[PDB]
């Protein structure tokens, strides 16, 4: 439901996400992470499959964050892929993949994954 | 480098996707496939870093499919992460996740990971 | 350290692993699964990284489990890589790849990834 | 299938290993890379399902190297999970997990994902 994604969401490592969801099925906001090499809010776009099903499943949906801004660059990006679960305690747990661009030779290590949780606060 | 992430690309299932850059970052287009429960042409949504390095490394980018159109609702999604390489034979390869939506019981089963190489050939 | 790993750990899913480090960095024990087509105990093997550094830095290791025994097959393997952190409360914090056979057709489809955390019970 | 998944294999980076399967399902020998904080042969042990099915699939396997041996100590593992298709040309694809052991402030970066196609050419 757009509705229930829209709003303020925090993670564990303390990283910010604010979240509009449209009705055609697309996400845009902002996102401030605490770690890292970046500095400030960077822009963030995904999409989320607007028609789940009824039952108690989750809302599948992503996202990606380039590591760019008017402060910083990190070169890199990140792609979060997760599930949103709505209820009174709503939670979006996700997997992420962080590429960083590198040389040829260097690319079999481009790639860190990881996970994130985050809570929502406010709409 | 340059304009070049821009125009069609195919990766070895047969999958195709047609994408435009934009100057600050966005990437937009539609995304088809080969398989899984996908019909017909969906959209995708991504960024880019519209400012690489100048020690020849790769444009890190990623993008996001959410697998309902007019036809089909697979309800699940995929993104790709991964790095643009310009040259005579320019390049994306890339990692994904595949997270379908299930109920907590299932959860552990809920992602499927893997790779493609998608080239303008 | 062997003597820190040793023993019998849990994890959220309700799952028993048993293991023995053995001085020259190998892993060995058994796995008891709560999700899957998989019906008992199935032999499991590793290795950890038995010089780890002093710092307050994990030890890093990984196992096989093969679904495979004499009740039932699965035709699937899992590989957990992780850390091992020490403390009154150890825990071992992983991400695993869970990968069935398939047709080349469906090769495509054949790995999950998800992560892991156990809690030490007994040595 | 069969015995098959014994010999040497070689990868896309030269890295080399040398494996024996036995017939209960455990894979035992020694690897050898090209790339990272690494420096000559390594243990690696792993197991894959000695019993496959019989609608042509791969045999599903696993195996792990710490990286410490006589002469080096990444202080890293990496595991590869994946399956064994023989054939004229038979070939193990995996996707692995690589994790360096940090301190908590360096948890979230640990891991590094990738794959790797080894072939016995
Ligand atoms: N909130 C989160 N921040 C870290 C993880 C996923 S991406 C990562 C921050 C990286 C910052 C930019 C960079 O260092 O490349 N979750
Ligand atoms: N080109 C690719 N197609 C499959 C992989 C990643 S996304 C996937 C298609 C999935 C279609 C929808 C589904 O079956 O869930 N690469
Ligand atoms: N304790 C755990 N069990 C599930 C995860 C990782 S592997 C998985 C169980 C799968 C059982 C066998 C199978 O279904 O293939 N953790
Ligand atoms: N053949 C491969 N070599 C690299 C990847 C996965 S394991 C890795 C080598 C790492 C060596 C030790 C290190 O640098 O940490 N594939």
């Amino acid at each position: 439901a757009e509705a229930g994604i829209t709003g303020t969401w925090y993670n564990q490592l303390g990283s910010t996400f604010i979240v509009t969801a449209g009705a055609d099925g697309a996400l845009t906001g902002t996102y401030e992470s605490a770690v890292g090499n970046a500095e400030s809010r960077y822009v963030l776009t995904g999409r989320y499959d607007s028609a789940p099903a009824t039952d108690g499943s989750g809302t599948a949906l992503g996202w990606t964050v380039a590591w760019k801004n008017n402060y910083r660059n990190a070169h890199s990006a990140t792609t979060w892929s997760g599930q949103y679960v709505g209820g009174a305690e709503a939670r979006i747990n996700t997997q992420w993949l962080l590429t960083s661009g590198t040389t040829e030779a260097n690319a079999w290590k481009s790639t860190l994954v990881g996970h994130d949780t985050f809570t929502k606060v406010k709409p």
